[PDB]
């Protein structure tokens, strides 16, 4: 069914709510035992958000392997995506571990480091080119490059640096800076901007790493930007681009990482912003 048509039926008749909580119920359940251990209790964010034990992503140190990040494999649409917590104050050399020992080209940040006065993430780039910053607890050394500041969002060029081997890799961090404090956007043409401007970059493409995404759970925001994502690379590869039930794309990737979508306001915007993008993909 026409998820245009299908839009317009839910919106008509009022039915977001329900269509929403019918996917919390079919989604998936596994364990979560290494993100519950107590040695790890100040390296969650949030108590009742975890990483799958089967789909975790482990760091390569003896020490402690953990960080609340869950690697999400699509597997018809050929795409890999790293979906994490905005870093704390203790993992914050962890999150650059794995940046590192992924391969990953790009980082998305989809939040702000404050949103209704509290702090969703810590500080964890450098703001100025001679004041750069390294991580004793992983051995990593950071710089900021080059700064482009937009109106919906800002591009930085950074250099990471693994002081073991002294090798160096450019990160882009691509940072959507205009995501309301309350609700969702009213339209998904900058966020659909933003999106294409990551694909372009070269960073969500196979010759890297998986991109890392996050916002404050790296559940919400988080799970919008990857659903959309997927999606329309579906509508490009399939002979009927109407077959693309996007219900059905959110529970596979429920099989990786719980509660992506937090709200039905955000499952109806992943439906607009899928659709409006649509009118790209099919030749525009
Ligand atoms: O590697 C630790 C570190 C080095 C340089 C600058 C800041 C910094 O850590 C701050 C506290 C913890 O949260 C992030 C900000």
């Amino acid at each position: 069914m026409e998820m245009e048509k299908e839009f317009e039926q839910i919106d008509k008749s009022g039915s977001w709510a329900a269509i929403y909580q019918d996917i919390r119920h079919e989604a998936s359940d596994f364990p979560s035992r290494v993100a519950k251990l107590p040695k790890n209790k100040n390296r969650n964010r949030y108590r009742d958000v975890s990483p799958f034990d089967h789909s975790r992503i482990k760091l390569h140190q003896e020490d402690n392997d953990y960080i609340n990040a869950s690697l999400i494999k699509m597997e018809e649409a050929q795409r890999s995506y790293i979906l994490t917590q905005g870093p704390l104050p203790n993992t914050v050399g962890h999150f650059w571990e794995m940046v590192w020992e992924q391969k990953s080209r790009g980082v998305v940040m989809l939040n702000r480091v404050m949103e209704k006065g509290s702090l969703k993430c810590a500080q964890y780039w450098p703001q100025k080119e001679e004041k750069e910053m390294i991580f004793e607890d992983t051995n990593l050394k950071l710089t900021l490059i080059s700064e482009d500041i937009k109106s919906y969002y800002t591009v930085r060029q950074l250099e990471l640096e693994n002081l073991t081997t002294q090798e160096t890799r450019e990160i882009l961090h691509f940072h959507y800076t205009t995501w309301p404090d309350f609700g969702v956007p009213e339209s998904p043409a900058s966020f659909l901007n933003f999106l294409f401007k990551v694909r372009e970059s070269g960073s969500l493409s196979p010759e890297h790493g998986p991109v890392v995404v996050h916002c404050s759970a790296g559940i919400g925001r988080s799970g919008t930007f990857c659903l959309a994502d997927t999606c329309l690379l579906l509508m490009d590869k399939r002979k009927d681009p109407s077959s693309v039930d996007i219900k059905k794309v959110l529970l596979e990737m429920r099989k990786f990482r719980m509660g992506l979508i937090q709200t039905a306001d955000q499952l109806r915007f992943s439906y607009l912003a899928v659709i409006e993008g649509a009118k790209f993909i099919m030749g525009d």
